[PDB]
């Protein structure tokens, strides 16, 4: 179960804590990775998540858009989620860094709809250059199952709780 977070509404939960140490010690059915349309885990959430699973995330990840090309931004896809978690979802938020569509992060948070429970990071936030305060809105009014977000740094929490409405 998890545990330590604080309740933002009836189905959206958030703690200052790294996701990957997150999912090694909850080992939820579904940690959401924040991909790129072609699954290369390089850095962020992504690079950390992949690390994490020794590259077997990207391995397969490669497999993956081998065979069924990239993805869509707003797009996701369910993989394994190796010793982190039973699967990961895989889901694309627009990059604001690559300029795109910013209105796309609604439909990329859609896709959380698809699972219960979810361990996450909020959308399009950290390299992919959105304001993590507005993923956060998008978020709560899009998810309506149940979310724990994790967010790493202690300062963007601070200002992600002390500014929610
Ligand atoms: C150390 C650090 O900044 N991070 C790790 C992986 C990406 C980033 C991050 C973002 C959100 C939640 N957890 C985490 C943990």
């Amino acid at each position: 179960s998890f545990s330590g977070y604080l309740k933002l509404t009836d189905n959206v939960y958030i703690k200052n804590a790294d996701i990957v140490e997150e999912a090694k010690k909850v080992k939820p059915t579904v940690v959401v990775n924040a991909a790129n349309v072609y699954l290369k885990h390089g850095g962020g959430v992504a690079g950390a998540l992949n690390k994490a699973t020794n590259n077997a995330m990207q391995v397969e990840s490669d497999d993956y858009i081998a065979t069924n090309g990239p993805l869509k931004v707003g797009g996701s896809c369910v993989l394994s989620g190796h010793n982190l978690a039973k699967h990961c979802l895989h889901v694309v938020g627009p990059n604001v860094n690559k300029g795109e569509d910013i209105q796309l992060l609604k439909s990329a948070y859609e896709n959380f709809n698809q699972h219960e429970v979810l361990l996450a990071p909020l959308l399009s936030a950290g390299i992919f250059g959105a304001d993590p305060i507005h993923s956060l809105r998008v978020c709560v009014d899009t998810v309506r199952t149940n979310v724990y977000l994790a967010v790493f740094d202690k300062n963007l929490y601070d200002k992600l709780v002390s500014s929610f409405l």
